[PDB]
């Protein structure tokens, strides 16, 4: 080893054997810096932008590295990077090293004319032939596990070019799969993109590298141009990263592309398309792979493709599904028990497991009780497209999703679906970035279902409705409305069509908008009248006042010691508005508030009436006590009742968003309220044994003085010592201490501005910092309670074959709009300047075979 | 160990020693000091050692430390006023007291802006 | 400018086509 | 010591991405 790490220090395949078993694995992949480091190299940011994302490539499919490792330009930032991405499959970087450049040489041994990169994991020593030799073996391996064919892929990578360059690549070129890789600058490297005549070859060589061939003799120089005549000789092996190119993704798509090139050219594997398929599927190559292999319509039924498929639904490449499904794919037939099976064992992560076992235990739903039951039944060995989009949301695959989505027939259905799943997900929260991404796609697929529906209802106002009352088919235990509610989707149902569909069975058959005061003045054809949900609220509504009425006439006017039959009457009438709420019952009945406390009114009054059947006068006069507070909760639920009023309800809907600063101003004025009293009882006045009278002018006093009540005994001129008691034998306050000569006592200049600033902050200040808080609050959440308003609205009206291929033909239309969406804008020009650039290359073309022509 | 709790415990302590001070002051004043009024001298200057120690930073950049300061400053003052065994000092030694009960018990719109 | 650009077009293939006539000509 | 490096990577990767930014608009 060496420290700054084995040397086997071996002289000119053995090698291999050794390192295979002792030190690391195989390698799927393998690349090589061909091109030396020079003594200075230009690291401008085109440069270490290309060699940092190959070391993260590099990373991604885990392969070797080879460099020269002298510590000098490229070497030494890519053994940097190298080592960066290691600390932070793993990387390798393998180097070789001659005796000839190492200063200092030593026999665990330590290192202090070239000095050793010491990012280097390995290092080899000799006392470029081996290298080749070393590159044509791995070459050479064959392993069975391999979607190249075997062979071990191999990408040799120039980045400058000299002597010692130019010897590698044409040594390497020599050899079959060499899959040369030259960037657009570079000493050579730029002559031979340049290339793809001796006259010719010498004007570019000397523009491109002028002052190193004066040096150079004449037959070296010769002997040069015969060695560039060897490497233009084939020109499918050399790919070029080209200077005008300033996208992303580029050293994937140049790897790829000349990978591709080399397998393709075999001649043996021409014949065979799978593997070509399955290596432009392992890199992200869409467009080159649908031009090459799918366009040509050549050898392939579409049966066998279902093989690929399967990697492509396990290696995220919606792209590549997306491209299988046009090109003829039955996804119903392709999935089934098995495939299915095998998708959910194995390649389903047991992570989204355990958070569907937590997700169910904390909370109980039909839709997450039917996934699960579906996704064990799955496990442990009907619609089955469903299934599969379940399974692709549930691991939060984005791109995959809504492409499995556009083939489901319940599209706004298995949206809304899908949002709730999501939001049920985000509840059993363990990572922000994991719910923030859930909620994120919840809200997108809730968008997407609302332009849908929006589309519909424009297409067919009358059948859209149906939609929305159509049940799941088996999709689900809920519909589409009840999913929406379920999942709070108050953008859902505060759209036009859905408030408009609402209101329309709410108002019932009576013809809608005729106008609100005939339908009042109204109060088989009658049936239809008498049956409308508007009709029964009126009624109910009268039958609550009337009942108010009587509760007070009763409670006022005529409350005997024995109970009177209208008395009766009143019971009966309230057991009655409970057994209506019995009803009620089934549902959250302890989730909300107004539920709870008409069950609290209840429990008091039956309490009352308790009391009331005694007959003793100590114990009736508090039932008749108990009687007047139960009326106070009674009467307030017209609160609640009048929600619907369309004018009213919002209104009533925003106080909930005033209890913030009623607490502060509460908050601010309790404080206030103790400080002073507190201040002002201990001031002018001696002990206190009476308990009430404490509380009674330390905060019931100061509370009245936001009132406008001035306090009294606070000015010797104005107290009055008629209202106090010297003594505690009496009910009033006690009178101010005194002193010698029987005169009050306290200054009169310390609690007249205590009482001043104490006023001006309560009754001037405080009020209307609270006008402008409300102020506030009303502007800025006005248009979220309209919302909030719609949404409860559906409770509150609740209270009380062909349509599936017209949504299909609309579903279509919608989806060939939104694809094309993008290419309508086509504000992009450089696109279509592309394409004048050939017209003027081929123009140029012809000139010169024109030229070629006369002479 | 959390500071959440160790918040809480100080705001019930204060709530609690101002609920003291309030009983003192208005049912319990008596000529001679009392061992409770003696319990909340040694409560008050609990409160002085523990401002001692943010006594180190800036402080008297900040309004509420000087503010605290002159609360101190007015205990002390209407203590000397108290021990006189005088009407007329104790008197204004008890309207020292409740001056300072004032500024005692608004500091809790400092400690409740977290 | 699309509308424009499309302008040019047709003098490049004016020039293409004139160009093979000659070649023509002279061959 | 690691927490340095990764500071250093993620450094890099943003004053890479930043010096691209002009070029990454190429609305001219
Ligand atoms: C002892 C009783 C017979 C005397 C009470 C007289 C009025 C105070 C009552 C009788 C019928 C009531 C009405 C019955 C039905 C309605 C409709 C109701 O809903 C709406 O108007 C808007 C609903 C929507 O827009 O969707 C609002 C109250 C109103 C006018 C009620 C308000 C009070 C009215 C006028
Ligand atoms: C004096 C005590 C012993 C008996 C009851 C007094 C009445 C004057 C109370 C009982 C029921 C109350 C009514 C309950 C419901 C309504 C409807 C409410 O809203 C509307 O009229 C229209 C609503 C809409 O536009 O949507 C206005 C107050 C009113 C008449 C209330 C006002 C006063 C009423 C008639
Ligand atoms: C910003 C301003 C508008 C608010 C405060 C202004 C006045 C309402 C305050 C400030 C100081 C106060 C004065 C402070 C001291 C006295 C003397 C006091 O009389 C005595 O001190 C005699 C004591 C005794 O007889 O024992 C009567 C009120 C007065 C003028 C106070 C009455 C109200 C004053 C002028
Ligand atoms: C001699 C008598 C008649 C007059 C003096 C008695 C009170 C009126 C004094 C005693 C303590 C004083 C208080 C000490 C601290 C504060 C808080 C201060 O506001 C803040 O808390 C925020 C400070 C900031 O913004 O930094 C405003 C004045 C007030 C109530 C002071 C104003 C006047 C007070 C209540
Ligand atoms: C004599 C004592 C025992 C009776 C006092 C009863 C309550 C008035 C006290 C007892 C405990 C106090 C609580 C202790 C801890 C806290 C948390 C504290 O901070 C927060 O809630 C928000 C902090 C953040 O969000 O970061 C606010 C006050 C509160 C509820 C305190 C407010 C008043 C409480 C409820
Ligand atoms: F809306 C409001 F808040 F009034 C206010 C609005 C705008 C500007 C300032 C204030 C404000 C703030 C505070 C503080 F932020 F400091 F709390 C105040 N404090 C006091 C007093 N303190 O004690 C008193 C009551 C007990 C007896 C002694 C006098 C009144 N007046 C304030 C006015
Ligand atoms: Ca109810
Ligand atoms: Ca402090």
């Amino acid at each position: 080893d060496i420290q700054f790490g084995k040397y086997i220090r071996l002289s000119c395949e053995t090698l291999y054997d050794l390192m295979t078993q002792h030190w690391h694995l195989k390698t799927p992949n393998l690349v090589i810096s061909v091109t030396g480091g020079a003594k200075n190299f230009a690291l401008k940011p085109r440069m270490r932008k290309i060699f940092s994302r190959l070391i993260y490539i590099a990373q991604s499919k885990g392969a070797w590295i080879f460099t020269g490792g002298t510590h000098y330009g490229l070497m030494k930032y890519i053994g940097e990077v190298v080592r960066d991405n290691t600390i932070s499959e793993n990387v390798v970087a393998i180097g070789i090293a001659a005796w000839g450049m190492i200063s200092n040489r030593e026999t665990d041994g330590s290192f202090l004319l070239y000095c050793l990169d010491n990012n280097h994991t390995h290092l080899l020593l000799v006392d470029a032939k081996v290298r080749t030799q070393l590159e044509k073996y791995i070459s050479e391996r064959v392993i069975p596990e391999s979607n190249y064919g075997g062979k071990i892929p191999i990408v040799c990578f120039a980045q400058g070019g000299g002597k010692e360059t130019l010897k590698s690549i044409n040594v390497a070129i020599k050899s079959k799969i060499p899959c040369v890789v030259v960037e657009g600058s570079g000493r050579i490297a730029d002559v031979i993109a340049s290339l793809v005549a001796s006259s010719c070859v010498k004007e570019s060589l000397l523009r491109f590298l002028p002052r190193t061939i004066s040096r150079l003799s004449e037959e070296e120089t010769e002997s040069w141009i015969k060695w560039i005549k060897e490497v233009l000789e084939s020109p499918h092996l050399l790919t070029v990263i080209k200077i005008e190119e300033a996208g992303d993704e580029i050293v994937s798509n140049a790897i790829s592309f000349a990978l591709y090139k080399a397998f393709s050219t075999n001649e043996h594997d021409r014949d065979n398309w799978n593997g070509q398929l399955k290596l432009l599927l392992e890199w992200n190559q869409l467009d080159l792979a649908s031009d090459e292999i799918f366009t040509n319509d050549r050898n392939w039924e579409s049966a066998d493709l279902q093989d690929v498929m399967f990697t492509a639904l396990v290696k995220d490449r919606p792209k590549f599904v997306r491209l299988f499904l046009e090109n003829g794919l039955n996804l119903r037939k392709f999935l089934t028990t098995e495939v299915l099976r095998e998708l959910y064992t194995n390649n389903f992560s047991s992570l989204v497991f355990k958070n569907l076992q937590i997700a169910k235990n904390s909370y109980n739903d039909a839709l997450l009780t039917f996934v699960w039951k579906m996704v064990e039944d799955f496990r442990r060995g009907r619609h089955p497209l469903q299934a599969l989009f379940i399974w692709s949301v549930l691991q939060n695959k984005k791109e995959l999703s809504k492409v499995i989505w556009e083939q489901t027939r319940g599209c706004t259905l298995a949206a809304l679906g899908a949002s709730k799943l999501l939001k049920s997900m985000a509840k059993v929260k363990n990572d922000i970035n994991a719910a923030g991404e859930s909620e994120e796609l919840a809200n997108e697929y809730e968008t997407r279902a609302v332009e849908l529906f929006t589309e519909c209802y424009s297409n067919d106002e009358d059948l859209a409705e149906q939609l929305l009352t159509y049940s799941c088919e088996a999709w689900g235990g809920s519909n589409c409305l009840e999913l929406a509610v379920e999942a709070r989707d108050q953008q859902f149902i505060a759209q036009p069509g859905v408030q408009n569909f609402l209101s329309k069975q709410w108002y019932g058959e009576i013809s809608r908008d005729t106008k609100n005061w005939k339908i009042i003045m109204c109060l088989l054809y009658y049936v239809s009248f008498f049956t409308s949900p508007f009709v029964v609220f009126s009624w109910n509504v009268i039958f609550y006042i009337a009942f108010l009425l009587l509760f007070a006439y009763v409670l006022l006017m005529d409350f005997q010691k024995e109970p009177t039959a209208l008395e009766i009457i009143l019971y009966v009438l309230v057991f009655v508005l409970l057994c209506d709420e019995w009803y009620m019952n089934g549902s959250k009945y302890f989730s909300d508030l107004w539920n709870v406390m008409d069950t609290l009114a209840i429990f008091y009054f039956i309490a009352g009436i308790v009391f009331r059947l005694h007959s003793d006068e100590s114990s009736w006069y508090s039932g008749r006590v108990i009687f007047c507070l139960d009326y106070i909760v009674f009467t307030l639920r017209l609160i609640h009742i009048f929600t619907v009023s369309r004018n009213l309800g919002p209104k009533i809907i925003m106080l909930q968003r005033m209890m913030i600063d009623v607490f502060f101003f509460l908050f601010l004025f309790a404080v206030w309220m103790v400080a002073f009293g507190v201040a002002r009882q201990g001031i002018l006045r001696k002990n206190e044994h009476r308990w009430e009278w404490i509380f009674r002018s330390v905060i019931y006093e100061p509370y009245l003085a936001m009132f406008g009540q001035y306090p009294d005994d606070i000015d010797g001129t104005t107290y009055n010592f008629d209202r106090c008691t010297f003594s505690g034998n009496e009910s009033k306050p006690l009178c101010v201490e005194l002193d010698a000569n029987n005169q009050p006592r306290f200054p009169e200049w310390i609690t007249i501005p205590l009482v001043c600033i104490y006023m001006l902050s309560t009754n001037i200040l405080l009020v209307n910092l609270l006008v402008a808080m409300f102020g506030y609050t009303v502007g800025s959440v006005q248009e979220n309670n309209d919302q909030v308003w719609k949404f409860q609205r559906f409770f509150l009206v609740q209270e009380y074959n062909e349509i599936l291929a017209w949504e299909a033909v609309m579903k279509e239309n919608y989806l060939v709009k939104i694809n094309t969406k993008a290419n309508d804008s086509s504000e992009e020009m450089v696109h279509r300047f592309r394409q004048l650039d050939a017209k003027l290359s081929d123009l140029k073309g012809l000139l010169k075979e024109i030229s070629s022509k006369i002479k």
